[PDB]
């Protein structure tokens, strides 16, 4: 489930989007505990809520700049922190996780006297994509569910499983879904900042 | 919303149950934080799946009782751990944290250093009614949730918002509550034992 390329004009079409993400949460069974089942909902009910605006008037919200612009016209001064402009601004940052989250993997980034444990990975991905819009206490709360997370090897096998296909395999597999996936979510961030639709608010 | 006394028979109606039941999330927004929103789904999801079952025959699941018999006759060796069974298995406990929360505000109970907090009659609560069934990343996780509780007497003012009573008042109506609400608990909790449809995992 490989992101569409981006067109010249890095326009990112609403459907066609929503598709592909929507394959993401079910990956967090990969990771084998009810700790990560808060997570699971948050980025599906953000994926839910900028579906259920689509489907109003998917010519409308043809592409997520649409969704940004229309919404700014339609609102007053609560956007952004409305509609699918805010899930989108709360999935973008999750995307990010997973995006660094894998990158870092892939990158070979392992604490050397824990190589096969993932929280060097996962620590980094929530410092770059989540951490500054966490108060302390849900800070605190992510430190102690990291704990929680599998060892790589066992998340790795349990991202190809029944494919019969090496780690390295895996891992090239990861590194091709994560060329179109990357610039997909950089090209988001950035519309966020032309919009004026990025808000730092802490949970 | 209180609960119905019990019959001489402690016979539990669904119906009336869950209809009282259901309106104890709502006050989970009472503690004034995003950090209690998971907590409020998982009660609300077991409420959800018991009036689901219940709903397939009102009169086959007329009594909670009844959903136990029904189900351990419907079901094979996967009784308890499945069905409303397993749903009210949960939310008994959750139940039970605020009996005992409630109870223990009311008895004045109080870290006399910081008489104005709730953290340790929220700590008898979570040692009482849920510690047990939880491993210790979970158990890590609510140590962390625990200060994200609000002032008690912001917390009382919540639950009486509109009705300009007093906290003494307040808590009055809180005692007349725990009435019915206690024994209801202590009889399902003494159905699971007599049905010996308790299970201990932890999660
Ligand atoms: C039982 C004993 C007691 C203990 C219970 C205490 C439990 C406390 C758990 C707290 C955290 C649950 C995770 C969810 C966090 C969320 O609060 C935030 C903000 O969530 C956003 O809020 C907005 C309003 O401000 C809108 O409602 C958004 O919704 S809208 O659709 O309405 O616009 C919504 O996503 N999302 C987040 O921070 C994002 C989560 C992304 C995670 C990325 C993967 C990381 C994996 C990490 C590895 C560990
Ligand atoms: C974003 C950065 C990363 C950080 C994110 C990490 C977030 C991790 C949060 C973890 C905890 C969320 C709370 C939910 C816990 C639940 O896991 C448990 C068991 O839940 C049960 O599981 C069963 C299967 O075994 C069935 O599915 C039940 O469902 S069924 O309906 O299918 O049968 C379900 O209730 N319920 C519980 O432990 C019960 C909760 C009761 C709480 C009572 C009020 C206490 C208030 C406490 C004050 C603090
Ligand atoms: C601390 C664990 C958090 C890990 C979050 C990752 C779960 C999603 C996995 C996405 C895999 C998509 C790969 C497709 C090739
Ligand atoms: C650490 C905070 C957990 C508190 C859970 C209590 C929330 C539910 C309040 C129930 C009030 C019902 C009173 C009716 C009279
Ligand atoms: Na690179
Ligand atoms: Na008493």
């Amino acid at each position: 489930h490989l992101l569409k390329p981006l067109p010249a004009d890095k326009q990112i079409e609403t459907g066609p989007f929503l598709e592909a993400v929507s394959h993401l949460p079910p990956f967090f069974d990969c990771l084998g505990s009810p700790v990560f089942t808060p997570i699971k909902a948050d980025i599906s009910g953000n994926i839910t809520k900028i579906k259920a605006v689509y489907d109003t008037n998917p010519a409308k919200f043809r592409t997520l700049q649409n969704i940004l612009e229309v919404e700014k016209e339609m609102y007053g001064a609560e956007w952004p922190k409305v509609g699918a402009t805010l899930a989108l601004m709360w999935l973008k940052r999750g995307l990010r996780f997973i995006q660094v989250f894998l990158q870092s993997i892939c990158d070979g980034e392992r604490d050397e006297n824990h190589p096969n444990l993932i929280r060097v990975n996962a620590t980094k991905a929530y410092e770059m994509a989540l951490k500054k819009y966490h108060g302390w206490i849900v800070q605190k709360i992510f430190q102690a569910a990291l704990y929680a997370a599998p060892y790589k090897s066992d998340f790795l096998k349990a991202l190809s499983k029944g494919q019969n296909v090496t780690e390295e395999e895996c891992l090239e597999k990861i590194r091709l879904f994560l060329v179109n996936y990357t610039a997909t979510i950089d090209v988001i961030y950035e519309m966020y900042t032309q919009m004026n639709a990025e808000l730092n608010y802490k949970v």
